């Protein structure tokens, strides 16, 4: 019958309102101040936005309706572009706390409570002073932790723990940095079902990835359209996106679901309307490689998965329910 | 004819006694908005530091260069407020510190050169107040993203007529390279501040450079860990020279004939993020003068050794006039 909140940039939905959910996801790949400072790089701001908003209502037409961009402090998030781009599409985006591959001084330099402080403010008070609430708590590792990538780990399962708000993280999977990052999330009492090891399909590891899946942890098969086959003269873009068709990408969705595992799947893009901690041409290379842009997975890998014999309602439980449950806070603890 | 501040443009006699090298808040690009209860609040930064400016102001200061950049977490709009309520001048920069982000390690010097033209030309952000200085940094020998940003700042610099000063890495002698660089990019010595000059006790290190035209910045002087031997954080980034070691350098340059090049300030801030947490209390705690120590400890100590007023009315008044100028 049935068929709780999750906080948004426009503030909180209901878990139905949320819908078909891509839950990796970026407006804008930066750096903290970043667009503040010099959005000539992107053209203009409002030339951004207007490339967003295009880029949400695409999705939206394909039946997107929420998307989580897993944008932190340090990956340049700026919560009112979000807001504004989001209002205008009337795509739903869930916010982000955490820290990703590049802190600055001031955070790399702080305790694992300080960290803490930190990612409860964004989800319990606000960002910065928009008081939009962050829904997830986003970690990476780029192979073995390091010292402070540790630290992010154990602040990033304790304001979980202390909100409900699930954690979601950026691997190295052919390292499989997703065990390690297991294994530092259970030593702090988190639940698999709350964690998303990310970046999954960058491997075709599946003894790894189900090895996972079977303690109960989500798995972020989150890149889907990350292809530069026919770009093997640029290492640049070689470099970032892989030289594995997104076919091969896709078919370990399909191998997930036969393996009995369609419960711990979660599927997206990794797309992003503008892009700046890279190469300066980056955004455009990506951009030719995927018109779709976020909209690649309703136009391409569900009918690609449909006509492999993978039914409908199994797609929809990945790309809706899946999402619903992950996004909905669970109870705090004590 | 006119220097810009972060409440727009004034005239050179306008600058008056000028510290040349300061902070308001040494934080990172974007920490400042994002997390400002680091800082107990914003409004509690603002009135600290408006306190600290007003104590300056009483002393005798009438202008601050903010050598912040982005990646020092320079917000201009907490320089232009506490510079409004404080009713001393201050002067932004641009440039790159020892903290960029993947997004601007990335970029090539063309690029480079185009953010630093936009902060001086156009504006910081989107608040119009345009930047009057270029700051840049090595720590020993240049990355090559370090490199960029030298040539990229000298380019800046020649376009736009406002000066370069510099973070040293000064007892490894890095103004020497930096020196190199900006004269293959055909920069003049004399729109250069080498600074953090007073971390290094090679007095022929300094008096070299200055032979060939640079301007040599003390500008650390009340940074000392005297007291502090316990502490090892403290202890590393302040040193174990004394405030009268560093003074003392002041003279020498002085008695050396190169009291038109000399620059001095205190490097000082009220608010400070990117280092271990207890900093900012520890540094209050052995110099509460903050930036007034230098009208208020260093110009009386100086006087007593014998330099004339005229002399530290040069280099206090004349000296960041004619440096902060454009050409
Ligand atoms: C598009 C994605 C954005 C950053 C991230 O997901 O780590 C990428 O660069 O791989
Ligand atoms: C006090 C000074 C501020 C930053 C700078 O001058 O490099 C420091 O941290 O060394
Ligand atoms: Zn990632
Ligand atoms: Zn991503
Ligand atoms: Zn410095
Ligand atoms: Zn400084």
């Amino acid at each position: 019958i049935s068929e709780d909140r999750i906080n948004t940039v426009r503030g909180p939905i209901t878990i139905s309102e949320a819908g078909f959910t891509l839950t990796h996801e970026h407006i804008c790949g930066s750096s903290a101040g970043f667009l503040r400072a010099w959005p000539e790089f992107f053209g203009s701001r409002a030339a951004l936005v207007e490339k967003a908003v295009r880029g949400l209502r695409r999705a939206r037409a394909a039946g997107v309706r929420t998307i989580v961009d897993v944008s932190t402090f340090d990956a340049g998030r700026d919560v009112s572009l979000l807001a504004e781009v989001s209002r205008a599409a009337d795509v739903h985006i869930v916010a982000a706390t955490g820290l990703w591959e590049d802190p600055p001084l001031s955070m790399r330099l702080r305790s694992v409570e300080e960290l803490t402080q930190f990612f409860l403010r964004e989800i319990q008070y606000g960002i910065e002073d928009t008081g939009i609430r962050a829904g997830i708590i986003k970690v990476a590792t780029q192979g073995k932790a390091t010292p402070f990538q540790e630290l992010v780990l154990r602040a990033a399962a304790r304001a979980s723990l202390a909100t409900g708000v699930p954690v979601t993280t950026h691997t190295f999977a052919s390292q499989r940095d997703g065990e390690q990052q297991a294994a530092i999330f259970e030593s702090e009492g988190l639940s698999p079902s709350r964690v998303c090891i990310g970046h999954s399909d960058d491997t075709d590891d599946l003894s790894y990835l189900t090895a996972l899946a079977a303690r109960g942890y989500l798995i972020g098969l989150d890149g889907i359209p990350h292809s530069a086959i026919g770009l093997e003269d640029n290492a640049s873009a070689s470099a970032l996106l892989g030289n594995r068709s997104w076919q091969t990408r896709a078919l370990l969705i399909k191998a997930l679901i036969d393996q009995g595992y369609m419960k711990q799947i979660l599927v997206s893009n990794d797309w992003l309307f503008g892009f700046s901690s890279y190469v300066t041409n980056i955004m455009d290379v990506m951009d030719s490689v995927n018109p779709d842009g976020m909209a690649f997975i309703p136009l391409r890998v569900i009918p690609f998965l449909r006509e492999k014999g993978v039914p409908q309602e199994t797609l929809a439980g990945i790309t809706v329910t899946n999402p619903a449950r992950f996004l909905s806070p669970t109870l705090r603890a004590s």
